[PDB]
């Protein structure tokens, strides 16, 4: 797969649509989490699942993070292969080959993996017996995403039980994330809900403790939650991932640690037929909809909307905003995360307050197993 | 890769591309058999796919070429030797123009222009590497994409490109994005008249200056039968139709003069979490599911439907808990849109017998061709 730039050449010689990556805006990013983290005794576990790129991994380690977050097995592999010794798999792990392949990984770094179920309990149980190895587990309550996750209480407490209780788990806590919570505009609104989420976590922390358990790790937080949630005493390990780049959605939440802008795609004007309307090459196929829609970057008039595989349609009052044919334009994700997924490689840029100084592969992109 | 040849649909891990082999194999059929009863060339688009292996049964079933909408996809289909091959878009940077060019030297091309710029770095590009290419002046009929307006502003490109050296003039692009999901089915065929019409009027003045349009070009999966039956297109472009997603089976079907496409593409997903009754969480969120078109389907379970994804989750919501499938169960999802789905996947798991075990593994080579 070859990379659309070479270190050392200016951003306009970039080959579009290309993933760029402010260097500068990006390392200030991730300062100001790591920092702030410190600053609140809290450890930091960014998500990978954000870029899928150990490059990113390994300067988030630098920094002092006790480790990543990962979703699947097939990324933590890629990431534990790069070098990264200490991943949290954030989710729940459920079949044969999966959990076989879990163990494997639990050999060679600290491994951690998410249980709502006593089945999921059972079959990690016996794949780590049989490979004669150990991965931390976290217990995962649902606090209102209504995704995974156990009911808070009782039944959170018999499954920390059953982890202790089983071979080759060794009970680390608990997992305890709202997706919802991440993009309420208002921040009243959005401290409350994670201030209720803190009581019914704290709930759980507390019935464990009378049936002797510790919560090593109380896991979670996104980049919407984190500062209410590393406030709260109850969270000791955040988890957020958007935070280094930033996106579209995030920029709609109203703010504490404020970040900038660092990940954009490239697109070259490859259509200019009628004044009001430029098309560019970055459509859906590397700019995901998911969560609305991209923003020009720094160019106000200007939006992006009806968007097909390959086209962005760039719309404004004003003829001269929108750029011409053969010009490229950077271009705001709706949302980091699926954007990461649609590139081979990170082209990091320095001097964009610009030349390439970094070429990263997305490695991670492909392992959803 | 998810599979080995001969293992069982179930053995398959998750989340997975599936292709049912059968029903795949039926839907090329259909469309390579009405596209010869009705006398129009087809050239199936790849943009849908991104796979070589299925570009080949569709040269095989007697397919003019294939559709890219990159040069880079374009680069993939020729080293896997598809050698009839338009990009029915525009292309602009001198670095993709040289890549076109070098391509242009081993395979029958062809590209769009909607620009005399575009026009001006073409030609230099093609004269540079001594290689000649068949383009296509796109108008707009209803998309507001790209393309010029039909009649006057097209035949003033057209004359440009027959003067221009390494281009022939090989005709016209003609399509609207939107004409194919338009639900209402008489809604739908007015539209494409609409476009017939006034694609028409620009083939007639085309030919007061001595231009034919070898290549009348446009239509996808919405659109064939019309575009087809006007007499106005001669080579068909759709993609879809091979494989066929939710957004589809959304439209009111015509009569019998427009064939039908069975579901043959899928994704194969396992449920993970299985807490509460009236909810099961699989493994395919939209990182597998992408949803610009609206929600994934799961395939033949009623009262099943699938909905509030995240990144890595689906959830399946049922207001009968049995229907629903209980952990580590695997289920079969039908896709909202067949092509970026495609490109979320490396390869494609052909399946026989679903009517299943593995009989095919085909890398989806284009994913990652943007440039």
């Amino acid at each position: 797969m070859r990379a659309p730039a070479r270190l050392g050449i200016p951003l306009a010689d970039v080959d579009t649509p290309a993933l760029i990556l402010d260097l500068d805006a990006f390392e200030r990013n991730l300062q100001t989490m790591a920092d702030w983290a410190k600053s609140k005794n809290v450890r930091l576990r960014p998500h990978a699942k954000s870029h899928k790129c150990p490059a990113i991994a390994h300067r988030q380690m630098a920094l002092g993070a006790v480790g990543v977050c990962c979703q699947k097995v097939s990324e933590a592999e890629v990431m534990v292969d790069a070098g990264i010794t200490n991943v949290l798999i954030s989710n729940e792990v459920v079949g044969r080959t999966k959990l076989e392949a879990l163990a494997q990984l639990a050999l060679r770094a600290r491994m951690g993996v998410c249980v709502d179920d006593i089945r999921q309990i059972r079959d990690l149980s016996e794949a780590m017996h049989a490979a004669g190895a150990t991965i931390d587990v976290l217990v995962e309550i649902n606090i209102g995403g209504n995704r995974c996750g156990v009911e808070p209480g009782d039944p959170a407490v018999r499954l920390g039980a059953a982890v202790a209780q089983a071979d080759g788990l060794r009970f680390a806590g608990l997992q305890s994330y709202d997706g919802i919570t991440q993009h309420v505009r208002d921040p009243d609104e959005r401290k409350a809900r994670a201030a209720r989420a803190g009581d019914v976590t704290a709930q759980t922390i507390a019935a464990l403790r009378d049936i002797g358990l510790e919560c090593e790790t109380v896991g979670g937080a996104g980049t919407g939650s984190f500062a209410f949630d590393g406030m709260s005493g109850v969270w000791n390990e955040l988890q957020p991932g958007s935070y280094a780049f930033m996106d579209a959605d995030y920029a709609r939440n109203t703010p504490v640690p404020k970040f900038e802008h660092a990940m954009f795609v490239w697109a070259i004007v490859m259509s200019r037929t009628s004044v009001g309307q430029a098309v560019v090459d970055a459509g859906h196929k590397v700019l995901p909809i998911d969560s609305g829609m991209p923003v020009p970057f720094d160019r106000p008039g200007v939006r992006y909307e009806r968007p097909s595989d390959e086209h962005g349609c760039l719309v404004a009052e004003l003829d001269s905003a929108l750029p011409d044919l053969g010009e490229k334009i950077l271009i705001v994700p709706s949302h980091v995360d699926p954007t990461a997924n649609q590139h081979d490689f990170f082209i990091g840029v320095r001097g964009m307050a610009g030349t390439v100084q970094e070429i990263w592969p997305v490695t991670a992109r492909g392992c959803v197993f």
